[PDB]
């Protein structure tokens, strides 16, 4: 149960499942996008299991299990946070969001999630 005012900036494929150079090079990419700034406001719910972006004001435009996740983070710009997730089984993704507080706050939930997560499959 959490609350996040984020901007969804999209997902892309990305060769290893960790580094914060690859976390870069993906969130940087999404970045470098000369428009209108159509970044989707959302709100983020961040559960010991799920993540969701609910739009404002209705399913989910961007979900993923906090199970799969495998690297996060802050990018070289505080307002960005990046995850990587192993989804194709031998294949990883990466999206990005936007915050104005600053994306540490977020970060902070998704990280203590993993940590949860993490330790339950650990253990029986």
């Amino acid at each position: 149960a959490q609350k996040y005012e984020a901007l969804y900036m999209g997902t892309l494929p990305v060769t290893k499942a960790m580094g914060m150079d690859v976390l870069n090079e993906a969130i940087g990419t999404l970045t470098a996008r000369g428009d209108r700034n159509a970044w989707v406001p959302t709100m983020l719910s961040v559960s010991d299991s799920l993540m969701t972006a609910h739009p404002i004001q209705e399913e989910p435009l961007w979900q993923c299990p906090v199970r799969l996740v495998t690297f996060i983070g802050v990018g070289r710009d505080p307002h960005t946070f990046g995850l990587i997730a192993d989804l194709g089984r031998q294949s990883f993704q990466c999206a990005a969001f936007w915050c104005q507080p600053h994306a540490g706050g977020l970060s902070e939930a998704v990280q203590a999630a993993c940590m949860v997560q993490y330790q339950k499959c650990l253990v029986a």
